[PDB]
């Protein structure tokens, strides 16, 4: 194992290792009754999945609503202004499923291919130094790729807040509010978002198959 491979081998277990331990610290923290305010109007109006007959509040969830905060870095701050925001969109029921598709398909999504990615890596730790330089250098900048994801999610987010707490119209022109959201959280985003995260999840998983 020449130092070019060692220094990759640890970087990669330190970015694994790192995600996941944040999870579990994330994790224990617990969360309020109210889930940052998101409960009523949000988290009680719509389904994780079509084939549970419970919605998003439930404690059923309780690691996915954690996933999606720390999608969000665990700033209360920034999800109670985001979960004041988001709140007065999806009582319009005509505008919800733009909050449950920004919510999940994004923070949430892109925090979950860190974690997944990370607990697949950490999986097989003992027998990363079996695999070739430009196979560990795809896992090591797969994190980097990730990052860009979350940055940009986080950005959009203070923006959102930013933009709501500096102009009046976006606190009253409901239908401004959404406008400004729907901007930032474009289909093709969406797309791009989905397609990126499949073929990360599907090449780390191909990378690993040998040494399983």
């Amino acid at each position: 194992v020449d130092p070019e491979a060692k220094e990759l081998i640890q970087k990669i277990l330190d970015r694994s290792e790192d995600i996941v331990q944040i999870s579990e610290i994330d994790s224990n923290k617990g969360e309020p009754n109210d889930q940052f305010g998101m409960k009523a109007e949000i988290f009680s109006k719509i389904f994780f999945n079509a084939n549970s007959m419970v919605h998003f509040d439930d404690n059923e969830y309780l690691n996915e609503r954690r996933i999606l905060y720390t999608s969000l870095n665990f700033n209360e701050g920034v999800i109670l202004n985001l979960g004041t925001i988001l709140s007065k969109l999806s009582q319009h029921s005509n505008y919800r499923s733009l909050v449950k598709e920004t919510l999940i398909n994004r923070g949430f999504s892109i925090q979950l291919a860190m974690e997944e990615i990370s607990l697949k890596i950490l999986n097989v730790k003992d027998k990363l130094h079996h695999l070739n330089k430009p196979n560990l250098k795809t896992l090591y900048y797969d994190f980097d790729k990730l990052k860009t994801l979350k940055e940009k999610w986080l950005k959009d987010v203070d923006d959102i807040i930013k933009e709501y707490n500096a102009n009046p119209e976006l606190r009253t022109n409901i239908s401004k509010l959404h406008d400004n959201v729907e901007l930032k959280n474009s289909k093709a985003q969406f797309a791009d978002i989905h397609n990126l995260i499949l073929n990360l999840i599907n090449t780390t998983t191909n990378i690993l198959a040998p040494i399983q």
